C-alpha cells in the first residue's frame, strides 16, 4: 500500500504508534490508544486650642511674677492667688488686723477690719491713755470733765480773765488793816490787833514785810495792839 | 494483516474506533476524528499632660476648701475668689466699709476703705459725740475754746494756783469793816454802817455771823451806826 | 476494504489528516502526528470633659463680668483678678494706703493699712493739727497740760466756781479806805491817803468814781489827805 494506491498493508507495532514517522504500516484501535497516551497522557490644635473668653480649651498655671504682672492668658492657683499680696502699688488678697499699727501673723498684706480698734468720727469711744494734740481743741458742747490738774498757760471764763493767787496779796495785802463787826474770826489769814505775836514760820510774809516793827522776835514778830475791833492781814 | 506481515485489512467501525482496544482493523481519517471526540471532546496624656508652669494643659476646678489651702495645681473661680473671705489668719479678697466698727452687708470679711470715717494723725476732723482719753491730755499749742463748763481736780495757769470761790471769805470775811471816800456803792456785797438791817435771806453770812449784834431781828438783823464813810461787808 | 469485510487499502494524504471526513483509507503513525498537530497544537468629650471639683479637663476664661458675678465654672485670670476691686457692695482686690482719706494711686480699691495713719484707742499718739469734739470731754486721770489759753464756759475746780477778774471789785472795791501796818506799799493798786493826785488813766475806776472830790483835776483827781497810815483802794 501507498498514499497513491491501494495494497497490502500490515498494523503498527505499540513503539511505532508512539514514535509516529512510520509511513508504511496502519493504525488499529488499540494503537491510536497507546499512541494518544503520550499526547493525551503526557498635638497641635490641642495645644492651640486655648482658654479664651468665647471658647475653652488649655491653660498654662501661672507663675507668682506673671499673677502680680496681670496677665491675662493664665490660670490663678490657690498658691498664687495666696502670693499675691496687696501693696501700695499692687492690689491683692489681704489679712485682716483688729490692732491698728500691728500686721497679722507677721504679714505686711494686713489691712484694718471693719473691727478694728481705731477712734472714728461719730463719738462715746475711749482712748486708753494719753493723747497729744498739737494745735487748738474745740468742744462745741458739753464742757470737759478732767480728773487730774490743768496746767494752761491763759484763762478765761465767758471773756474773763481767771485770777490765781499771786493776785490775792494785791487785791488785799499782807499787813492790811481793818475793823471787824463779829466776836470771833473765821480765818487765820486776820487777827485781832490785841498785841502778842505771830510765828514768822506760820506767816513769813507778815514777817518779812513788818519784822519787830511791832515787838517780839524775828521769829514771833509783835502784832499792833490797838485797844468794834480792828483786826491785820497776817498771811494768805 | 498483522503487526508482523502484511495483508488484508477492513476499517474499524466508530464503536471500536471509541472504545479502542481492537487489534484487527484500520483507522480512517472520518474514525481518527470520532475516536478523537472521546477523549479530544470529554486618654491617659491628655489627663497627665496637666497645667503647670512651663507648659499648658488641663486644669481641675479647686474646691473652697483646696483653694483656701493654697493648692498649687486647681484652678481658681469667680466663685471660689468670692468664698476664700480674708480673715485674720487667711489672706483673702475683702468688701470695703466706710463706718468703721460695721460690717459690709453682714460680711466679716469687711476692710476699712481708703474714706472710712476714721480720726488720723493730721488734724483738722471732729468726733460728733464725746471722747473719754483715759491719762493726760497734752496741748502742744493753740489752747482750747470749750463750749460748757469744766469741772477739773486742780488748775494753774504758768505754774500759779487758780483761785476759786471759796477763798474770797477768807481774803475779806463777811463781817469786815473799812472805810469808803465815794458818794455809792457799786455793789451790795458792801453796805454804809448807817444803822438799818439787811435781810438774812439775802445776807445769810451775815446773820449767822453777827445776828442781832447791833439790832434788828433775825430775819433783819441790824447793821452797825457808826456816824468819809463807813462800810461793812455783808455778802459773798 | 470496507467496514464490514476485509481487502486492500491506501494510506490518507497529510490533508486527508487533517480533514478527517475520508472513509477510504488508512492511518499511518506518520498521519497520526500530523492530524494530531490540528487538535493537539491548535472633638465632643474634649469640649464636654469640663474642669470641675471631681474631675480635671478643659475650662473657659472668665469675661471681668463672669469673675464679678461669682462664676462658678470659667478660670481666673491675673487680669480679672487684678480688675476684681473690692467695693463695698463686693468681695475683691485691694491697694493699701497708709494715708487715711486717700487712694492709692487714684485707685477706688483702696483700704487703710496695718499701718496707716489712724488714731487709736490704746493710747500714746499724736494729732499733728486741731481737733473739734462735739460733745463732753472726759478725761479720766492725770489732767491736762495746755499750751495756749483756754477759753471756757465755766469753770470749777472740786466743785467750787473759778473766779474771774471782774469780781475783784466786789470783794475790794476801787474807792476803799483801810489802815496799813508797814513802811511801804507792795503794789499800785494801793496808795498812801497822804494828799497829792493820781493819773486818771493809771486809775480809771478812781477818776470816774471819785473825780475832784478830793482835789485835783479830771486828768490828776486828788487823794485824801487823812494825816499806823490810811490807804485807799486806787486801782485794779
Ligand atoms: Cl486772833
Ligand atoms: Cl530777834
Ligand atoms: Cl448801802
Ligand atoms: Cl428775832
Ligand atoms: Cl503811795
Ligand atoms: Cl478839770
Amino acid at each position: 500500500a501507498t498514499e497513491s494506491v491501494y495494497g497490502l498493508t500490515r498494523y503498527s507495532t505499540n513503539d511505532e504508534a508512539i514514535a509516529g514517522v512510520n509511513n508504511e504500516s496502519s493504525i488499529t484501535p488499540a494503537k491510536f490508544t497507546v499512541a494518544l497516551n503520550n499526547v493525551f497522557e503526557t498635638p497641635y490644635t490641642f495645644m492651640n486650642s486655648t482658654a479664651t473668653e468665647e471658647y475653652k480649651g488649655v491653660i498654662k498655671l501661672g507663675t507668682q511674677s506673671e499673677v502680680n504682672s496681670n496677665n491675662a492668658s493664665v490660670a490663678v492657683t490657690g498658691a498664687t492667688l495666696n502670693g499675691r499680696g496687696s501693696t501700695t502699688s499692687m492690689r491683692g488678697v489681704v489679712k485682716l488686723t483688729t490692732t491698728a499699727g500691728s500686721q497679722s501673723g507677721g504679714d505686711a498684706s494686713s489691712a484694718l477690719a471693719w473691727n478694728a480698734d481705731v477712734i472714728h468720727q461719730r463719738g462715746g469711744q475711749t482712748i486708753n491713755g494719753t493723747l497729744r494734740i498739737n494745735n487748738t481743741l474745740t468742744i462745741a458742747s458739753g464742757g470737759a470733765n478732767i480728773t487730774g490738774t490743768v496746767n494752761m498757760t491763759g484763762g478765761y471764763i465767758q471773756g474773763k480773765r481767771v485770777v490765781t493767787q499771786n493776785e490775792i496779796d494785791r487785791t488785799i495785802p499782807v499787813g492790811a488793816i481793818m475793823m471787824w463787826a463779829a466776836d470771833s474770826l473765821p480765818s487765820d489769814a486776820w487777827r485781832f490787833c490785841h498785841g502778842g505775836t505771830v510765828s514768822a514760820s506760820d506767816c513769813p510774809l507778815y514777817a518779812s514785810r513788818i519784822g519787830t516793827r511791832y515787838g517780839g522776835s524775828s521769829s514771833n514778830p509783835g502784832l499792833p495792839d490797838m485797844r468794834l475791833n480792828y483786826i491785820i492781814k497776817v498771811k494768805e
